């Protein structure tokens, strides 16, 4: 009766939104059995989870830390749990048939790893990475045409808010993901919304002079906190948009509602536009990723609609965030192209993060990265693809890393 | 798999907005046949439509225009239609093999007569006939549980809004007008937008002197076009929500949207709301009426969100619009008041349509007639169910009529 899930990524930003959510449906029936969490190195914040979570497996993929893990849970009395580590770890806890969904709160690439595996043993994986979806979605999409059980639910909160829109009636007869997804789904048009980040009213002259800091000082992991602020995020969404609901990308648009409480619409055939909206809020995607096709009771403040009062929208400015027209070139060319679109942001992210380069050598770096890859014949086996996939986002992250050494 | 089609009311404003959009989903591929047409006395229009769309049945109420049509049908070539007339015509069209959907566009507490003929012969009726739901809804629901291959689907709008925004996987375990469809859609809650109306920016002082003038100078037909500058017929909606999809009161909320694109939104036990959006229009819930649970390609015009730029909310004023408390109130308190609410407001809304009350006289007359009605035990046998809702329907036009005219 209990939906037995992992958190991977706990400790982070989803993750503890995760086991806030979870905690609050466990009040007084046991809704979920939480089986599993997975850390990076946050050994101490692993630890105060597990006390209170007790679940059979902990993993840390920092071997580093996993004295420190095995020290720190021997506090827990009667609490004999299978703590393991790396890939290794990851891989025994995803084969495991006591574990029937897995969140993904993993951040970047390194997500991949996690939610191929949690595909290869047939699992619900609630996938909050979309790095993952943007670099490797061909790839994603055959496995799940292998792995015929296992399923990609949404929980980024513009794709949630875009599967939650849709009828289950006819989600339930395809899954994320899948060629025809969105002709079996009557969708037409996406209206892809976004927050449009700290920038939005800067002025040309303006934008030229922003920080990390003025970026920085919402709020959650500090890599989609850049991307947020370049809109950058919005172009991965749109490759994630892509992807997950098959539609093309003449057929995606994004709206900057600075509101943020209608998280995204979708347009169907007959013209008719649905909805999702909500305070901006992760609770409900994660939720929602654990319970479909169901809805559960929340406590949840309820949307005040008359105190919110207005809520607006308006096309971004392609010339200030030339992020979100690279975004669709890459996902128009196809190919590779988003995977080397995430991997060299991975790397201009990073830079602008620490300083090092200003906003538009972000768009800068990234395009050049663009121009310069070559277009690869796709491998047809999986794990050919799957090699393909890590030597171009490797090469990318260097080439991106010259650039930025070459030019200062 | 075509979809026979019949269209009661055919030449008034839910009819043609109904034959518009089977002709130009008609254009883009054949989907519907209109086999059967039926109007009270405008017979050239029956005859133009029926030159247009050659039905198998034609109708008309009026006896004495009978003749007349079949001689203007002569004219057309190659087309032997049925041609019938009052309610032995409807009673027949109703129980045709041939028939599949029936759309049911008369107006007022009259129109619950085909409603209840179209329940009887297990069709699909398409109901945007509110007074029919608010004046019998319990009747109709004891009739749908006889019934069990009817269906209502709503065709008001803000109606047809909340029925988009469900799962048909839930809807298809249920039906509109049952006992615990909310619960298993898992609907928590109704935002039942408005356009407000004329007077919705108007003082108390201006109230009580506005005339029916101010509120007829979208324009629709006198009587709802009343009822929208009362708020009366949100009131209506109010009920029409609670019966059609059995809401408790408590968990429905007006709320002004002057803009009129988001034309309901439902809150889920979750705390997720969905809403349904468009330009105001009436193709869309009458279409998804006669596609439902599908849905297919329009060429409406897409919704240009950018352009809309803003959308508005605010709570009603109970003060100003005190129908809407009464509405409530009478819908609350249940057994026949609903339908003593809405003849009392047929009076008070002619009245004041005509020059002979003033604003807070509409409202007067009703509590009025509210007070005086006493609740009275419910036939458990339908046909006797049907006497008590037509002789307290008329009961309480007179009573409207009485307090009027001994006031004045
Ligand atoms: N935050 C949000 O609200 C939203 C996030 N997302 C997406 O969700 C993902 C996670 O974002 P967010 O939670 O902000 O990120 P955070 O930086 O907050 O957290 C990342 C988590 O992943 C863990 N982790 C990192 N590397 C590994 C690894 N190799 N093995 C195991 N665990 C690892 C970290 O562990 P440790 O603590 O040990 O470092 C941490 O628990 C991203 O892809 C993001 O785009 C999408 C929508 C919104
Ligand atoms: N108009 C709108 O946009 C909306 C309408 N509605 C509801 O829809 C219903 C219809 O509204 P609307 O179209 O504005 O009304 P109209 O007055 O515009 O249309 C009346 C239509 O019904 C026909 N009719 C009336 N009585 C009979 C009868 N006894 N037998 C056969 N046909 C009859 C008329 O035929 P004839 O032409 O011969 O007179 C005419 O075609 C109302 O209950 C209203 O509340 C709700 C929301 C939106
Ligand atoms: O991609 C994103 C973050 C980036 C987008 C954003 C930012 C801010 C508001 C709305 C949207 P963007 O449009 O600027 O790219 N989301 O999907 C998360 C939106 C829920 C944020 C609020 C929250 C509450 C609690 C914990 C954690 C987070
Ligand atoms: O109940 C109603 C009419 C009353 C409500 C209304 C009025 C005006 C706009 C939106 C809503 P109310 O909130 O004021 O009570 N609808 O359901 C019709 C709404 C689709 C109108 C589109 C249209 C087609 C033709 C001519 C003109 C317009
Ligand atoms: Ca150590
Ligand atoms: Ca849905
Ligand atoms: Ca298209
Ligand atoms: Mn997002
Ligand atoms: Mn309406």
């Amino acid at each position: 009766k209990p939906i037995n899930v992992a958190i991977f990524g706990s400790t982070g930003s989803i993750g503890t939104n995760a086991l806030n959510i979870i905690r609050e449906c466990n009040k007084i029936e046991n809704v979920f059995n939480v089986k599993a969490l997975y850390v990076n190195k946050s050994v101490n914040e692993l630890y105060e989870q597990a006390r209170e979570f007790l679940p059979e497996y902990l993993c840390i993929h920092d071997k580093s830390v996993y004295e420190e893990l095995k020290e720190l849970v021997k506090n827990i009395k009667d609490y004999k749990p299978i703590i393991l580590c790396g890939d290794e770890g990851m891989k025994e806890i995803c084969s495991s048939n006591s574990i029937d969904k897995i969140v993904i709160g993993i951040d970047s690439f390194q997500g991949l790893y996690s939610t191929m595996y949690a595909i290869m043993n047939n699992k619900i994986v609630a996938l909050a990475n979309k790095e993952s979806i943007v670099s490797a979605g061909f790839f994603l999409k055959k496995l799940l045409n292998i792995h015929k059980n296992a399923k990609i639910i949404p929980v980024d909160s513009e794709h949630s808010a875009i599967f939650q829109c849709l009828d289950n009636n006819k989600v339930l007869k395809t899954k994320c993901l899948q060629d025809n997804f969105s002709k079996i789904n009557n969708i037409n048009k996406i209206f892809l919304c976004s927050s449009g980040g700290p920038f939005q009213n800067l002025t040309m002259d303006e934008l030229k002079n922003v920080t990390s800091e003025n970026a920085l000082k919402w709020k959650m992991g500090k890599k989609i906190t850049i991307d947020s602020a370049t809109m950058m995020n919005k172009g991965l969404e749109v490759i994630e948009t892509h992807f997950l609901f098959d539609v093309d990308y003449n057929d995606i648009e994004v709206i900057v509602h600075k509101e943020c409480i209608i998280h995204s619409c979708v347009e169907f055939i007959d013209k008719s536009v649905i909805s999702q909206m909500y305070y901006p809020d992760m609770q409900i995607p994660i939720l929602y990723s654990l319970t479909w096709p169901d809805r559960i009771k929340t406590n949840l403040k309820p949307l005040d609609l008359a105190q919110v009062s207005t809520l607006t929208f308006h096309k971004p400015s392609l010339e200030h965030f030339p992020c979100i027209k690279l975004a669709y070139q890459a996902g128009i060319k196809g190919n590779f192209y988003p995977t080397v679109l995430n991997a060299s942001n991975e790397i201009a992210n990073n830079l602008f993060l620490n300083n090092k380069i200003k906003y538009f050598d972000i768009s800068s770096i990234i395009s050049q990265v663009l121009e310069s890859f070559n277009s690869q014949k796709v491998s047809e086996n999986s794990e050919d693809l799957m090699k393909q996939i890590l030597q171009i986002h490797s090469w990318a992250k260097d080439k991106a890393t010259d650039i930025y050494n070459k030019h200062n």
